[PDB]
């Protein structure tokens, strides 16, 4: 039941490993549908240059379709799912939730 | 009217001025709707690495939709028109 905002509960190392399997177009389309907070969490884990290429693309693109944004997000979630099986995804320090049955 | 195959008639310098303005994704989708001689013309105008960066995209992408390929070719034609009314072409 993982959704795109759950990326906020993964450690910096996981996000960096996930950023290597996505291309520039998919990472940018997904960001147009992210919280200001997930955005900074994402920019913080990219090199100085990789981030500048990203801002280039974001300015270059313009108006995009909602469904294209949702598709880019699912493609990024499937990568995470794949890297999890190879044991490379780790939940952050305070990234756990208290539940009630 | 200017269609995508008419790019086979711009010279090397003009093509280098166009490749500068287009992003990786638009070029990959666009070339997926090109003849073999238009692909060769564009490839001899981009660096050994740029063509490597393009192979990656092309392979990372997989199957694509005809509407997106058409949308990518139109973006490039729009860039070409901007460059023409300027005088840079």
């Amino acid at each position: 039941m993982f959704v795109f905002e759950d990326i906020l509960k993964l450690d910096d190392r996981s996000i960096q490993l996930v950023l290597r399997e996505v291309d520039t177009r998919d990472l940018a389309l997904a960001l147009k549908g992210a919280s200001d907070e997930l955005k900074e969490k994402i920019f913080k884990n990219m090199s100085k240059r990789a981030a500048a290429l990203l801002k280039d693309e974001l300015e270059y693109m313009g108006p995009v379709r909602l469904k294209d944004v949702e598709e880019a997000q699912q493609k990024i979630i499937n990568i995470i799912r794949r890297l999890e099986e190879a044991g490379e995804i780790v939940i952050a320090r305070g990234g756990g939730e208290e539940l009630i049955m």
